[PDB]
DNA sequence: CCGGGCCGAGCCGTGCTTT
DNA sequence: TGCACGGCTCGGCCCGG
């Protein structure tokens, strides 16, 4: 099976949990706990996930015979019918057996990670067609935590419940047209008062969709919201059914692709209608200008992601515009996922907006990615204050240059992976010229003409080196370091003409200007005065001659200045002369053929073939397509605290106050009445919120409550009871509303502790959970003591950007090759020793390089829990560390907010930025996509010790973020179905250039790129994995978004706008501008409409009032009212949005909205606020009045 | 010396909508 | 995508009559 360094990786892993758990269940033994051992089991594939989480018992066998014998679908069929027939037990009535069938098997099609199963599905029941026939059918009732589990869980829900209905033999659903209006009135509604739901279907294909859905999709109420089609028989709510609708419109709806694909693999019938639907909705010219009008005829720009610009967040490119992002086919050392890759320059020159993973939203492959640094690609061309024109592709240059900058000419490239075309489905588009083509077109050549074999990015043989070598006259040396890194060593001008020459290869793409950004009969202009008015310096160089320098005056240059700045060739300006220098000489003079032959416009042709038609040396064009992108969602690293902070998960009720402090509360010597639950000693008989009595240390019992006439019973007796009153007749309650005195508790925690000094601590208002079980105040008081924070289950979390990466580098993480050897790294991705700091090493599927936030953090948190063992529980210090490095070596838990399992990783390196960066397979064990999704790590040993089930809400989203089960191993092919479009490969093939320019699809040429999904099954899929382009450094840039450091919302537009401004192609004046005043007046005429039907509500209550009292005072005290809608919320944007139009271009029906917005916010508040002010001067330029007086 | 003026934390509420 | 903005109270310190 899998080779001698994978398993005995595994083995380690396993013996570090092993020793984890061993302290963990030592410490939950002494009884100081909700429970006597630890409540999270680890799990190892699919099937024990699955069996931890919905069941039955026993399923996980059968599961992975039927996964071995069929697949996946099939297999989950099978599944289906074992449970319905009976292997696994008797359950009950038709209904238990449809609940439990339907959530197995959408646990089993999903792998048993996100929460839909025990989540959405509230309940199932079978209804009866009374308005029709009489006859039976299935209904499901989907709760709100549905919303986030995915179209595909969604739709796979429906099918499944689709599937049991079939096989229960119970008839179709008819509704009655009634029905139908009141789901288009429900959706309709829904939409234009809660969300956008990123997905309109119109009212046809919601018609046809309820037409012909075999079951009821409805559910409870989640929005305060009536309908008009009001008590339809068969349901029992007026409101909006957020969960139901949501699954209708973004589940069969908005993924029907993919649902006829599974039904098609599925072998169901009766779905034809969506087979159906889903059908229904699928001269003597250039050859350059024959291109640009393919690519504008089948390819279309889009506009969907910059229809909205927030202020503050800028826009960097209009669509498909040149001048923008140039697209380049790779995949980067720390990108691929779904995240592209950028030079720290252009990161800098837009005054540090972008940051290392700050997401933005892409216009081409998908919507939204993360930006990471590759220093091994181009940057911008900036024209200075003086005139200059420079090559910014250095991050120390643009640190130096940065203030002089007056315009971006160009901004840059834009790393974008073949896999994100590939799991998009969009069209290829033509590759600009790079060196990782010129490489293969030179080795071909070369192998054509001289008979010699030879290959980039990998190390030749010596006699082929010498023999290319003898046979093109040049330095073996060089040779090698060009085939070695051809994106890094590049031959001097004259060489690469040379090569051009001989070989017969178009020229080096460094020295290829954008020759078509401009049109022929500006070339036409530029050669002229080239010719006539130039003073220009010749050399040679093996026969050939090339131009050094170039000197023509301003004014003699004229207005063909712009031309230069175009063709993005670096000059500079002089005393009236502009200067052209040595590498910028002949890459502008040779294409036009040193003046030799006359550069001629002609009708239906480009610049490129002109120049290709009569010169010698040939060029390709180098900048053809370009991407649009747009700001949104800066990077995050930063703690969870609940909405008001809390350090204990113990109920305070009103006593502690506003901020709930407990410690307050005691010294005061306050008496509190809360719901809480009481346990009872049996031998002595003590009493109180505490699992071990402090006369003797014996554990004691729960007690049971009558909420009828309040008798108390112990554990043993209401278990014989079976949990009911015997002299009353009610079902029994674990607590009951009770008195308790915080000073006597708190004491007796500080001297249990010895934590005396300790100045607040804060607990809850009320327990959310059904047994409303409160945590010791010990835990408290550490957690006071070492600075950290509690969440709803007991664990403490650090939440943070999702970053990819597949090779490292010992030096960017800090880490020593002695202490890598020691973890388990031995040798690099080539096979040679590990020695130095400086080889790349690859990264295996659990190790996680965290952040220096995250491990500062979780400093406190080891702090917090050796304090714990050493204190609370009297046990040996786990982890004992002093500095941040000191954590590495130790377990994690990484854990999506959508999802029920986690898996776990291990520390091996910190950077220094705000991303967390790991394995594409660690990102897709947890449902993540990295392209903007943020999730949680928490220490191992803290969750283990702490994670109670006991603590968890008692609604539907309570079971959401928790980890109910830990997987162990990670197996690639249950991970996700994203991840598997991935790319593999060293280099792209000339075939895959060759058929970008014809526009080709991305299913075409699967099979000639390696992807993950050729490796699955194999042992080869942890073994080899590679990259395309490489980076210096893998945190390299600015570390904050300046979006964070501006305070004003003026201000942030004026830097927005500025930025605007200077970039080339973004066209601020009059689209950014207006596309921003559609954010702040939705704000200014929403909150005017919200004041005149407004709630009232009390200072010191929390009561409100639709109507103010009368009186002027709170009727049930003494405080006063207060407005929900301050005066000072409607007009806190209209200062900036008169700024914007004023300064502006913009149409007048968006002036004339400003103006008569300002003065209906004048006017409403005629006589309660008149102006018995006078001024002394007036007319501050204002617009209002010049367009009424105009 | 004893009484105010003032800051700095905290905790609440709110973000287009034809008849 | 949700965060970003306004307003009310309540002590802890100066600083002055
Ligand atoms: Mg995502
Ligand atoms: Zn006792
Ligand atoms: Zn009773
Ligand atoms: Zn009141």
């Amino acid at each position: 099976e899998l080779p001698k360094e994978m398993e005995e990786y595994f083995e380690m892993l396993q013996r570090e949990i092993d020793k984890a758990y061993e302290i963990a269940k030592k410490a939950r033994a002494q009884g100081k706990d909700p429970s006597l051992d630890v409540e999270i089991p680890q799990a190892t594939d699919m099937a024990g996930r699955v069996e931890s989480l919905v069941g039955p018992p026993g399923v996980a066998k059968r599961i992975r015979e039927l996964v071995k014998e069929y697949g996946k679908e099939i297999a989950a069929l099978k599944i289906v019918d074992e449970i319905i027939e009976g292997k696994f037990g008797d359950l009950g009535s038709r209904e238990k057996y449809a609940e439990q069938a339907v959530r197995t098997a959408l646990a089993i099609l999903t792998e048993g990670i996100v929460s839909a199963p025990i989540e959405g599905i509230a309940n199932v029941k079978i209804k009866r067609n009374t308005w029709a026939d009489n006859s039976e059918y299935l209904a499901l009732y989907y709760a709100g935590p549905i919303r986030s589990s995915g179209g595909t869980a969604q739709a796979l829900s429906v099918l499944v419940g689709d599937y049991v209905r079939r096989k229960l033999g119970l008839d179709r659903f008819k509704p009655s047209e009634k029905h139908i209006e009141r789901m288009v009135e429900e959706v309709d509604l829904y939409h234009r008062a809660v969300t956008r739901l990123q997905y309109h279907p119109s009212p046809e294909e919601v018609r046809l969709a309820m037409r012909n859905i075999p079951i009821e999709i409805t559910g409870e109420a989640t929005d305060d919201v009536e309908v008009s089609h009001r008590d339809v028989p068969g349901v029992e709510t007026n409101q909006l059914r957020g969960g139901a609708i949501l699954v209708l419109a973004e589940g069969v709806l908005q993924k029907a692709k993919k649902l006829v694909k599974y039904i098609d693999k599925m072998g169901i019938e009766g779905w034809e209608w969506l087979k159906e639907f889903v059908e229904a909705k699928e001269v003597d010219m250039g050859f350059y200008y024959s291109l640009y009008q393919k690519f504008k005829e089948e390819i279309a720009p889009s506009d969907k992601y910059a229809k909205e610009v927030i202020g503050g967040r800028p826009l960097f490119s209009d669509p498909s515009k040149p001048g923008g992002f140039r697209l380049r086919y790779g995949r980067s050392r720390a990108s691929g996922f779904a995240t592209w890759g950028i030079n720290p320059a252009t990161m800098i020159l837009v005054d540090e907006f972008l940051a290392i993973g700050t997401q933005l939203k892409t216009e081409r492959p998908g919507k939204g990615a993360v930006v990471t640094p590759v220093t091994t690609i181009e940057g911008p061309i900036v024209k200075l204050k003086d005139g200059s024109v420079l090559r910014v592709d250095d991050y120390n240059l643009a640190l130096k240059v940065r203030e002089d900058v007056e315009e971006i000419l160009y901004l840059g490239d834009a790393v974008i992976a073949f896999g994100d075309f590939v799991e998009n489905n969009q069209t290829l588009l033509p590759a600009n010229y790079c060196e990782e083509w010129w490489i293969l077109e030179f080795v071909k050549a070369l192998k054509e003409i001289y008979e010699v074999h030879l290959e980039p990015f990998t190390e030749n043989e010596e006699e082929s080196i010498e023999e290319a070598s003898d046979y093109l006259e040049i330095d073996p040396e060089f040779l090698k370091e060009m085939l070695r890194d051809p994106l890094r060593v590049k031959p001097p001008v004259e060489l690469a003409i040379h090569f051009s020459e001989v070989l017969g290869i178009p020229l080096h793409p460094y020295y290829t200007l954008y020759w078509n950004s401009v049109e022929p009969k500006d070339v036409e202009k530029l050669w002229r005065l080239l010719k006539n008015y130039a003073e220009i310096e010749w050399s040679n160089f093996r026969g050939i001659k090339f131009a050094k320098k170039i000197v023509i005056s301003q004014e003699k240059l004229g207005d063909s200045k712009r031309t230069l700045e175009l063709l993005g060739l670096p000059h500079t300006v002089r005393d009236g002369n502009v200067i052209v220098d040595y590498p910028w000489a002949a890459a502008l003079l040779t294409p036009l053929g040193n003046l030799n032959w006359e550069f001629m416009a002609k009708p239906l042709y480009a610049t490129i073939d002109i120049i290709n038609e009569n010169n010698e040396i040939k060029l390709r064009d180098r900048g053809i397509s370009w991407i649009g992108a747009r700001m949104g969602r800066p990077e995050k690293a930063k703690e969870r605290k609940m909405k008001p902070p809390v350090q204990v998960l113990f109920p305070i009720g009103l006593a502690g106050g506003s901020s709930r402090d407990i410690k307050k509360a005691a010294e005061e010597g306050k008496v509190a009445e809360v719901e809480i639950a009481f346990f009872k000693c049996p031998k002595c008989g003590h009493v109180g919120p505490e699992h071990l009595c402090p006369n003797c240390g014996t554990r004691k019992e729960l007690l049971w409550v009558c909420p009828r006439c309040n008798a108390e019973y112990p554990e043993s007796q209401a278990e014989g009871y079976n949990y009911t009153c015997p002299k009353c007749n009610v079902k029994l309650r674990p607590y009951a509303k009770r008195k308790i005195r915080p000073s006597e508790l708190l004491n007796r925690a500080m001297e249990n502790v010895k934590v005396y000094g300790v100045d607040k601590l804060k607990g809850v208002m009320g327990m959310t959970s059904g047994w409303k079980m409160p945590e010791p105040l010990e835990k408290g008081l550490l957690r006071a003591k070492n600075d950290v924070y509690v969440f709803k289950d007991g664990t403490i979390r650090f939440d943070a950007t999702d970053a990819p990466i597949t090779h490292f580098r010992p030096r960017e993480i800090g880490v020593s090759v002695e202490k890598l050897r020691e973890l388990g790294y031995t040798h690099d991705f080539e096979g040679k020793p590990l020695v130095s700091e400086d080889q790349i090493v690859e990264l295996k599927p659990q190790d996680i390089i965290l952040s220096k936030e995250a491990g500062r953090y979780l400093l406190k948190v080891a702090k917090f829990v050796d304090d714990l063992l050493e204190k609370f529980y009297g046990l040996p210090r786990f982890y004992n560390a002093e500095k941040m490095e000191d954590l590495i070596g130790h377990l994690v838990i990484g854990l999506a907010p959508h999802t029920s399992a986690g898996i776990v990783g291990r520390i091996i390196g910190f950077v220094d930025a705000l991303v967390g960066y790991a394995h594409p397979y660690f990102h897709a064990a947890k449902r993540r996509n990295c392209d903007g999704d943020e999730d949680a790590v928490m220490l191992l040993l803290d969750a283990l010790l702490n994670f109670s089930r006991y603590y968890l809400p008692e609604k539907r989203g309570g079971k959401m973020d928790a980890p109910l089960v830990i997987t162990t191993r990670l197996d690639p092919r249950e991970v996700d179905s994203e991840v598997h479009n991935m790319d593999i490969v060293r280099y792209y093939p000339l075939e895959f250039y060759e058929a970008t320019y014809e526009l080709k699809s991305p299913k075409e040429l699967v099979g000639v790129i390696e992807r993950v999904e050729d490796r699955l099954g194999k042992p080869e899929m942890y073994y080899g994995l590679k990259f395309t382009h490489d980076t210096d450094d893998i945190a390299l840039g600015p570390k904050m978004s300046l979006y964070k450091q501006l305070g004003d919302m003026e201000e942030k537009v004026r830097r927005q706008l500025e930025v605007a401004k200077r970039i080339r192609a973004v066209d601020e004046h009059g689209v950014a501008e207006k596309i921003l005043n559609s954010h702040l007046i939705p704000d200014l005429r929403g909150n005017l409409r919200s004041f005149t039907r407004q709630e009232f509500r009390c200072v010191k209550c929390n009561t409100k009032f639709r109507r103010p009292p009368l009186n002027g005072k709170c009727p049930v005290c003494g405080g006063k009212i207060v407005l929900t809608v301050s005066k000072g919320a409607i007009e806190k944007y209209l200062g900036t949005a008169k700024m914007l139009v004023t300064e502006y271009n913009v149409k007048n029906y968006t002036r004339q909205r400003i103006c008569l917005t300002e003065r209906d916010i004048d006017s409403l508040f005629e006589n309660v606020f008149p102006e018995t002010q006078l001024t002394l001067i007036v007319n501050p330029n204002d617009i209002c009045q010049r367009l009424v007086m105009a």
